[PDB]
């Protein structure tokens, strides 16, 4: 199944934050309506916050997360959780290697803000 | 129901990151085995990271998140999610007022690291 | 925080399934637009499916779960999870006593159907 | 990523319930310790329960769900959710065709029981 693609409310701010846990340098791309809106990168095995930003979901609300390590795409897992019918989290893990810890880059998207 | 309390595997590193979305100054306490292990405090209406730290779950694995604003405990909502039987997220939202957006302090706990 | 209340897309079929795990007889009421649309009752300590039914979310999409044991409301806990940006689960646990296993009546709502 | 595989606590009784939403007949196998422990089959486009059973997770706790339709394995999506640090759901959706509704067989695993 497709992973790392979420439908957000239209025209709404959301936070996106990325964490690294790998010997490889991660590159995280955040796409909004199929255009690159943010790119984060770093190298840490201790959960460094390699980027955080507030973005707007635009007219379609379509948000996609892509992760790659020196050009090769990582395998993604994802889900969305809603607490008390209001608070949303979209969660992404990714695997760049063979140990299947799926933490090599971790992306958290949260809304609403403010 | 009790919220904000999580059982982690013993002696496991985990990341904790807190965001703020409120006019009020948020104080986030992270307790490991009933003892304060980290405290974050900050104010933002734009999802600013008010703290991030790597902690160890200790011998009991009990982790608890408290949130208060000017000494008043916020109402909490929480859940844990596990992706591909390996990647864990413990998620907390909190409400300090009346609009019930439950984002006034948001806390994300993730493990494993490394 | 409020629990057991979910907003579904309007005029959408959904499944609702209740399980029991308690010495007390559980009564599960499912409200659609503030009106009782289904009710199930039974006693089991071995996860009996005390009822399963297909309902329609109506014009408002507002779905609420209520659980009581001998007229006393149980304490509820809930969340919603979305898989591959399509498949929705709304999950309810409830506690009728003091052991806080929150399985005394368990309710699963899933959509889409068909 | 691997989907439909879950590590339960050893020697624990859990419930498993399967629903169908497809023109195809679903066969759902539940494996404990890499052997088939239960098999459900049926056909419905209305979310019928095609089986429900209580099983033991055994010495290793490893549980796996597989779904076959028309002779071929369906693509799976899954996650695990824990509410109030005590109530566990392992959730599986599956796709036997081309419309990607991932509801063609839906499997819910819940524990603890009792
Ligand atoms: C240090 C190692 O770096 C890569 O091999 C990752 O895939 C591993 O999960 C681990 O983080
Ligand atoms: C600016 C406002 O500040 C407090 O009143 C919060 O409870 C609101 O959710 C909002 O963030
Ligand atoms: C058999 C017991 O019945 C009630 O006391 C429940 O609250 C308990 O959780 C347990 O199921
Ligand atoms: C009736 C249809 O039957 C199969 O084609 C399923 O894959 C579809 O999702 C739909 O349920
Ligand atoms: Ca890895
Ligand atoms: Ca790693
Ligand atoms: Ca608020
Ligand atoms: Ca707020
Ligand atoms: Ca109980
Ligand atoms: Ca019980
Ligand atoms: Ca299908
Ligand atoms: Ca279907």
């Amino acid at each position: 199944a497709t992973q790392g693609v979420f439908t957000l409310p239209a025209n709404t701010r959301f936070g996106v934050t990325a964490f690294a846990n790998s010997s490889g340098t991660q590159t995280v791309n955040v796409l909004v309506n199929n255009e690159t809106a943010a790119t984060f990168s770093g190298q840490s095995t201790n959960n460094a916050v390699i980027g955080t930003q507030v973005l707007n979901s635009g007219s379609s609300g379509k948000v996609q997360v892509q992760v790659s390590v020196n050009g090769r795409p990582s395998d993604l897992v994802s889900a969305q959780v809603i607490l008390t019918n209001e608070l949303n989290f979209a969660l992404v893990g990714s695997e760049d290697g063979t140990d299947n810890d799926y933490n090599d880059a971790v992306v958290v998207i949260n809304w609403p803000l403010g």
